[PDB]
């Protein structure tokens, strides 16, 4: 059966939940398990998504997190999945109270959460704490050092979920990319058996939000059909909003089929980010940090001339 809220959010845990973000059916809160920090993701179901359009948020979720304990493949640039519920109930109060706090300082764009009944069901993904988005850290990343390691650290993420699974994000934009600290001076990967390592700079990056993404296994594909969405694809402002349409267009409103290039468009608007929006506590005023710059300004205007994340990693110059 259902569990209670209790069974996923005990007295203490609940105590220590503050939200930190949202999705357009989602609330996403921050706490502390067994001194260990946690995010829990909260969707409702039936009554809003079904069960059915949920469950590949589900395995997706899910598989990429077992990129990082594989070895063909072997990726810890996903988030960690420690677990699954389906829980029954009305919103916790305290949910409520730290939902109401970050709509008074950031604002929410969702229905608070106080309609839903006591036989209502959720589901319940509680993920590793992967850090704080990129978005935040425009102004606090170091230098184009750390812009590099960042990018390589995406691309070598995403190579491998290519490999592994014919994974596309979708919907990569710099508040799906978190950082956390690492004492590691170098990260390791394994891209079709073939190991090798990036300098960190002092992050880790995890990808997060598969929310729009797809990947298969034995020729199952799992995905999230937008072929009768017209909103995603009538944005604009920013040149996340244009990606939808490219998307759209590379692959004829078909989102079942596979097109890593879609891996391609998100990275180059991520090195777009990193070139133009970005401010570096140390400025690139050294012979070496000035070279660095110019071989992520000849990424942004090569990249797109390859055809996936694996190409990219494999072939591409900035990675040699
Ligand atoms: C919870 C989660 C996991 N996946 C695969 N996707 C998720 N979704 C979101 C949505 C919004 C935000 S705003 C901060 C987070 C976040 C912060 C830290 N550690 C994980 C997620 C977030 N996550
Ligand atoms: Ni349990």
């Amino acid at each position: 059966g259902p569990v209670p809220f209790s069974h996923c959010l005990p007295t203490e845990k609940l105590q220590r939940c503050e939200k930190i973000g949202e999705g357009v059916f989602g609330e996403v809160f921050q706490t502390i398990a067994d001194h260990t920090p946690v995010a829990i993701k909260i969707i409702a179901i039936e009554g809003q998504k079904t069960f059915e359009e949920i469950l590949p948020e589900i395995i997706i979720s899910k598989e990429l997190s077992l990129l990082s304990g594989e070895v063909c493949n072997r990726t810890e640039g996903f988030i960690g999945l420690n677990s699954v519920h389906c829980v029954q109930g009305s919103y916790p109060p305290l949910l409520l109270k730290a939902w109401d706090h970050y709509n008074s300082t950031k604002g929410s764009a969702n229905d608070r959460p106080d309609f839903f009944k006591d036989d209502q069901l959720f589901i319940v993904l509680e993920f590793e704490f992967g850090g704080i988005d990129l978005e935040q850290m425009r102004t606090k990343l170091s230098s184009l050092a750390t812009a590099k390691s960042i990018l390589h650290q995406l691309t070598a993420s995403l190579a491998v979920a290519e490999a592994s699974l014919r994974f596309e994000h979708r919907d990569l934009h710099w508040g799906n990319v978190l950082l956390k600290k690492t004492s590691l001076k170098k990260l390791h990967y394994t891209l079709n058996g073939k190991s090798s390592t990036i300098p960190s700079c002092g992050l880790q990056v995890s990808i997060i939000d598969y929310t729009l993404s797809r990947l298969e296994r034995d020729g199952i594909v799992v995905f999230c059909d937008v072929s009768m969405d017209e909103d995603l694809f009538t944005g604009d402002g920013d040149y996340q909003f244009d990606i939808y349409r490219l998307m759209k267009k590379e692959n004829n409103n078909r989102w079942g089929e596979y097109h890593p290039y879609s891996n391609v468009l998100w990275l180059h608007y991520l090195t777009d980010k990193m070139l133009k929006q970005m401010t570096f506590k140390t400025k690139c005023n050294t012979p070496a940090m000035k070279q660095i710059k110019r071989k992520i300004q000849e990424f942004h205007r090569t990249m797109l001339n390859f055809s996936s994340a694996t190409d990219l990693l494999c072939q591409h110059s900035l990675f040699k």
